[PDB]
């Protein structure tokens, strides 16, 4: 290296809560130096040397009474001496406060590689590893932020208040770059992107359109490219001594009265492919720098929450303290962990608040709630099922094992699944449905980009360039342009029209956001629910059959009250509510009424 | 009508926890009357009474200081007279301690009617509204009380501990009296059956046989032709006045954050079919009737337990009431509930000392373990996926949501679903993997009779006739007879011999009853998993594929702690154990091995 090759974090901030300071610093025979700075409020720690000559980690304690500004670390050693300006930098007003998703948002998760290439010159960059190709599912497309900026006012228009998208920092890998997955760089956007500042603008572009940014981070693991595998920090960074062992995936293995320590190992510790080598969290120094790299990222992008990826993949007691660090930071985020399980236990184990068997304590408030988008899947695919939607309610039903459920991530759908309108069998009407059920379900929802265009995919197993085609649109020359309506089908724009609709009418319905809910049995694959609170009810009634079917009102009398009848809000139609509620085939309808004494 | 008609419960006991005892007494213008008594502990509270003439309910209270005894109570009104001797027994010494079923117990299931014909003549009972025909899958074949004693040294020498028969009390309807569950007169025994000291003889044979009497009690229903409906004790003792209001099931309602009053109410007080009337348990003499009646049978028939019916029909709070007054007397008792859900959470919500989101409190030790019995079946019989037994190992890993899942009962099968061998495809190999992992789980292991010479039935759907086919051999000239072995096929009496083996086995293995279980995620539909204490290690190992497997055993050696072999109990073959376990198609194994330190 020259002198000091990598420094991170590369800057702080000044007033954090926690007041220590961890630098990773690395260069040829840095580690055979010492540090030595005068600023005052900050201390320089007592060294603790690692073997290998090109790192040193150096500690600090960055005290409340040290100001924004700037000074040099001197490293010295063997009669020569190489110097950093460290930078602490004023926080913006407000941030430690910032408000995290919640509720009352509505998230649009993109692939950035796969939505918007708003510049064809970075689809390559000179010394990367992979080539791009619009042809391989597989390959890089070149979608970049420039792209995703470019389409905020669309975003925005559809009445989302955040954008998730997949993780944008560096993957030099010489294939499948293009996910994110496996980072090469945690602290540098990759360049096909765009830069850091690009990111950065991103996020205030966003704001100003009312918008909050969430990040989506990997802690388990890396890619096989990341340049800490030439020149291993320490022997154990790596687990399993840096060499492929793989994980077998027995997720219930940490959260299990009968496991077998060999499986709880092999779920954190085993490499998740062997082009992504697992980080040992159990090292102090790893742990740190996880966690200082994200809370990095929030304060520098001005992020309003994160997104984390592999979520029990990581070190059980490592994440109690990374939440704990995260939240202590900024009280007031939301971050919604991927525990890919369709087990309501399995899922609640991690949310904040709950009580374990074993007395595990997270910080995390928010997870992505697979279990139920898998119950509604069912219900909408199982057509040959006479009640399939009484999966739905009674995975609802279970809404008390989580301490918060109001706070979970609800989805159409995502990059790893089906698309959406495929999952209710390209039928419009049960696609209605599962698009109501998301808008109106005590939930946080969340979209993925192209299911408002009705975007297919294969069904089976897991396929996932399928999920992932590009954004009609996004590229110059494209005959569909979803951003402009050019070449969509009447159903394809009636679909990104309803979509507009009901999410930009789910940010003015404050009884969706944190209203009761009450839900009846489904019967025959009818089933009715409630949204309720002083100030409104909002009445949920679909059809699952192609059949019309007339359910007596009597049966709802505790929310209905009498009610003669209402308005539809989607066909604008009025229903009569009287003594029974006739129903079309495939139908659904969401009635607004006034508040109950 | 005869002065008086019924007089319930007929007796009582000097000594119990319990001292009221509310005497329900019917005949004509019984109402009209005022009861006296004298003896010596016993107090006559004083008449709270009901409209119908036909009907007194007489409230005591014996003081610990009443005495066995009689004494007569005398009814006087109207210028006439009534009187009753009514009787206190002294308890059985150790009545109150008596032992319940437990871990170390295994159960053998019968319905009464379709077991053992020990006496044709009773068959049909002069007066009753229903005709034997033993070729009605539904009828009445005439298997009674005597056929079950002749044949408790077969039960017992298969190494069953416990015999629980499907209900016996009086059922006569004109059609489907055969099964029990619509009682006619909860204080008598079906003729059809024979009488209630036969019941009691039952009882004390078992005894001395080494087995207990578990009783099937349902709480929620009788049958319509039930004395009562002629002349309602009160208004309100029948759900919906005595008219037919159909239950929808929705069993969630009950323990839902989420639930309309309309579905809970539903689920407890919707009459489960129109020959079932539902009844009021929310009205106190309903409640105590049936806390009576079921401590009755228990005292006078010597039961280790009961089996509980159609569970959660019943009214929340009556639940409470009659597990903590059913366990008040008798605390070491075993009471299982049939609370038919594959959903842990749902069973679990029912089990003492589970801390409930809504606070719902019970005394009930056990429930039926349907999760995990459909997670084998569904892993035995869906022979193309990879890995089946993973649903297995991710059900018992949710164990922690029961306070004592050692205490649930686990079972093969029963009289409502397919068989046993049909569910498994009638793959005999596998059928052994369900009875090995029946036999050696850390639960109270129940099996259907039948079972043990793989009996089929049809698997869609349901068909109950098809469940519950005679056994052979219960019926003189049967060209079969299970009981002496005569006519069996070399299947069948392989089938036989194998659960004799095990299940005489298991009576003497406490590892089982009361050690500890680790299990491994299941790889490629190969399942190891360890019962253990410092005496013994018990090491199962199946291979749920048509293909040989090889299992490295450095994974499974925190339990195996470089054991080099081992001797499978079924087979007596030394097994490998010292770098890998070779397992043949479609086998399993039972390896024991000296203690963990
Ligand atoms: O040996 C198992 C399996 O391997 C083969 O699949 C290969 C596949 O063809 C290939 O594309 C690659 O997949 C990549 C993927 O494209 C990337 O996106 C990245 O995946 C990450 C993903 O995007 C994240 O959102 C996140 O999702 C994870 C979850 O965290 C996990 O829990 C797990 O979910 C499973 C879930 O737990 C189960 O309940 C069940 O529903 O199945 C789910 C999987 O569908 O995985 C998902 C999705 O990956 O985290 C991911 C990792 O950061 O990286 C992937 C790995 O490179 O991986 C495969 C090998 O190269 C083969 O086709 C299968 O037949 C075989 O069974
Ligand atoms: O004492 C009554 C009954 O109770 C116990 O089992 C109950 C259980 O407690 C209930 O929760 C409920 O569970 C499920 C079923 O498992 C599920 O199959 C479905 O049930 C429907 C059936 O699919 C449908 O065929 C029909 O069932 C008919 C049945 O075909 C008839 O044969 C007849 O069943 C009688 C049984 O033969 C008799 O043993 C007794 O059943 C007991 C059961 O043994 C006991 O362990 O009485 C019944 C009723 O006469 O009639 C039924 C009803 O017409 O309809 C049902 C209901 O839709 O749904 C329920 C609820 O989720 O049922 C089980 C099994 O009966
Ligand atoms: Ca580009
Ligand atoms: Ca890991
Ligand atoms: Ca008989
Ligand atoms: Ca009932």
């Amino acid at each position: 290296p020259t002198a000091i090759e990598h420094m991170e974090p590369p800057f702080w901030w000044a007033g954090m809560q926690h007041k220590g300071l961890q630098l990773m610093v690395h260069g040829r025979d840095i580690g055979r130096m010492e540090a030595a700075l005068d600023y005052p409020g900050v201390r320089l720690v007592s060294p603790t040397r690692v073997p290998n000559a090109n790192y040193l980690f150096v500690d600090l304690e960055i005290g409340p009474e040290a100001q924004p500004g700037s000074f040099d670390i001197v490293f010295k050693g063997d009669g020569r001496s190489e110097r950093y300006r460290y930078r602490l930098l004023a926080r913006e007003q407000g941030s430690a406060q910032r408000q995290g998703f919640g509720p009352g948002d509505a998230i649009y998760q993109i692939m950035p590689d796969r939505f918007a290439n708003g510049d064809p010159s970075n689809d390559n960059v000179a010394g990367m590893r992979e080539q791009a190709d619009r042809r391989h599912g597989g390959g890089r497309h070149g979608g970049d932020i420039r792209g995703t900026i470019d389409h905020l006012d669309y975003i925005a228009g559809l009445g989302f208040t955040q954008l998730w998208p997949t993780p944008l920092v560096e993957n030099d890998a010489a294939a499948y770059s293009y996910h994110g997955y496996a980072a090469t760089d945690h602290y540098r956007i990759d360049p096909r992107y765009g830069s850091n500042e690009d990111f950065v603008r991103l996020s205030t572009e966003a704001r100003k359109r009312g918008m909050g940014l969430i990040q989506d981070v990997v802690l388990s693991h890396i890619g096989k490219h990341h340049w800490w595998m030439k020149d291993l920090p320490t022997p154990d960074w790596i687990n399993y001594g840096g060499k492929f062992v793989p994980t077998q995936h027995h997720r219930v293995a940490v959260q299990d009265p009968y496991a077998a320590q060999a499986d709880s190992e092999n779920f954190t510790k085993g490499w998740f492919v062997e082009g992504m080598p697992d980080l040992n969290q159990t090292n102090p120094l790893v742990a740190n720098y996880l966690i200082q790299n994200n809370i990095w990222w929030i304060e520098y992008a001005g992020l309003s929450g994160l997104r984390i990826d592999t979520y029990g993949y990581s070190d059980g007691a490592f994440l109690t303290e990374y939440t704990r660090r995260l939240m202590a930071e900024y009280p007031r985020l939301n971050m919604v962990g991927q525990e890919w399980s369709t087990r309501v236990p399995v899922v609640a184990r991690w949310q904040r608040g709950k009580a374990n068997f074993d007395g595990y304590t997270s910080h995390l408030p928010s997870l992505m709630d697979f279990p139920l988008v898998d119950a509604m899947r069912n219900a909408l695919s199982k057509t040959g099922e006479e009640n399939g939607l009484n999966e739905v309610y009674e995975t609802l039903s279970l809404d008390y094992l989580y301490p918060e459920p109001q706070n979970l991530v609800l989805f159409g759908g995502n990059h790893d699944m089906a698309r959406m309108f495929s999952a209710a069998g390209e039928d419009f009407d049960r696609w209605r449905m599962n698009l109501v059920f998301l808008m109106t379900m005590p939930r946080i929802p969340q979209f993925y980009s192209g299911d408002e265009i009705l975007m297919t995919s294969t069904v089976k197993g897991r396929d996932d360039a399928s999920y992932r085609r590009d954004f009609p649109g996004g590229w110059a020359g494209d005959k569909a342009n979803a951003f402009s309506g050019a070449g969509l089908t009447s159903q394809q724009r009636a679909a990104q029209d309803l979509v507009r609709k009901l999410a930009n009418w789910r940010k003015n319905q404050p009884v969706i956001h944190n209203g009761r809910l009450m839900h009846f049995g489904p019967e025959e694959n009818t089933w009715v629910y409630f949204r309720y609170n002083k100030d409104k009810r909002i009445m949920v009634a679909m059809n699952n059959n192609d059949k019309p079917m007339t359910l007596p009102t009597a049966r709802f009398q505790e929310m209905l009250k009498g009610a003669p009848s209402g308005v539809d809000f989607l066909s604008g139609k009025t229903v009569g509510l009287g003594r029974e509620l006739r129903l079309a085939p495939k139908s659904v309808v969401v009635i607004e009424l006034p508040g109950l004494p």
